């Protein structure tokens, strides 16, 4: 019956309030648009309510999550309109991408890797301290703005702890990315993200997750019982051991967000976040060519 759902968001028209202008692509459709009143750029993303019926639980749990999250480096959440079956979501636009689409023109350099991950760490930080569990950490996940700030996006798998739910256990993620304890819905909590992370890491090495080769619900099957993926390749020792701590099968080992801030690849091979614009650079003369 959706009571109380209405009353959490404006009622008034948010096309007599907003100019939808480009399309980009959870729930629904994503747009680049201006404010008509400040003439700030924003991104709006339209969920159809009808369609996206049987997750409406989750949409709540986004905008639930995004409220209740203040922090530079986790996307920031303006407010949201409703329009019959129409919810308009106004978020804070991040002009570069994601780092999945920084990666399309093809590989990344270790500076750029170490650089990204230091900032997914700072937004990891954040929401631990807040007792949220992002869930679903992937480069696409990753959003950058036009002057290489890195922020987490997608919050409709979002987890919260609480003293009565000191863990969780629900089934959530992308199968790739999905920790071990989480596919098997043991009580886990923080450590979840941190194996994301792991896979996340070596994403960002070799443009598709470890296992790639695979379909995803053998993937699924075999995470719990393998040992867990590792950075192949022609890469650095100190990355190689950044993913080794992230992707430890037991969650006990892996270390916290503030402990991977302090790692040996984190500060050997960060730069400023203002350097990120050369992958956004990089992207536009790829698509141009
Ligand atoms: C609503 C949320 C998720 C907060 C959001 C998304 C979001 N921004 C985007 O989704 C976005 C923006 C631009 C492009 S681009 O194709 O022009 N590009 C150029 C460099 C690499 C590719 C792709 C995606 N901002 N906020």
């Amino acid at each position: 019956h959706l009571r109380g759902f209405a009353n959490q968001h404006s009622r008034v028209d948010p096309e007599e309030l907003f100019t939808k202008l480009d399309r980009i692509g959870s729930f629904g459709e994503v747009y680049k648009g201006i404010d008509n009143h400040t003439k700030e750029v924003v991104a709006i993303k339209i969920i159809d309510l009808e369609e996206a019926e049987d997750e409406i639980e989750d949409i709540q749990q986004e905008i639930t999550v995004l409220s209740q999250c203040d922090s530079p480096y986790i996307t920031r959440y303006f407010g949201s309109y409703l329009k019959s079956t129409k919810l308009w979501i106004i978020m804070e636009y991040l002009g570069g991408g994601s780092a999945l689409d920084l990666l399309k023109p093809g590989p990344l350099e270790e500076t750029y890797i170490a650089t990204i991950l230091r900032e997914i760490l700072k937004g990891l930080d954040y929401l631990h301290s807040e007792r949220k569990i992002h869930r679903d950490i992937k480069a696409a996940n990753v959003l950058l703005s036009e002057q290489g700030d890195v922020k987490l996006a997608d919050f409709g798998v979002a987890g919260q702890l609480t003293d009565t739910q000191i863990k969780r256990n629900t089934f959530v993620g992308t199968p790739f990315w999905m920790a071990p304890e989480v596919i098997k819905q043991s009580a886990y909590d923080f450590k979840a993200d941190i194996w994301s992370l792991g896979i996340t890491a070596i994403e960002l090495a070799k443009g598709e997750p470890p296992n790639s080769d695979l379909h995803p619900m053998r993937v699924l099957f075999l995470i719990p019982k393998n040992s867990p993926p590792t950075l192949e390749g022609q890469h650095s020792k100190p990355f190689k051991e950044f993913v080794e701590a992230c992707l430890n099968k037991d969650p006990r080992f892996r270390p916290t967000a503030k402990e991977l801030l302090k790692h040996k690849f984190i500060t050997r091979y960060t730069k400023k976040t203002s350097f990120l614009t050369e992958l956004i650079d990089r992207y536009k003369r790829w698509k141009s060519e």
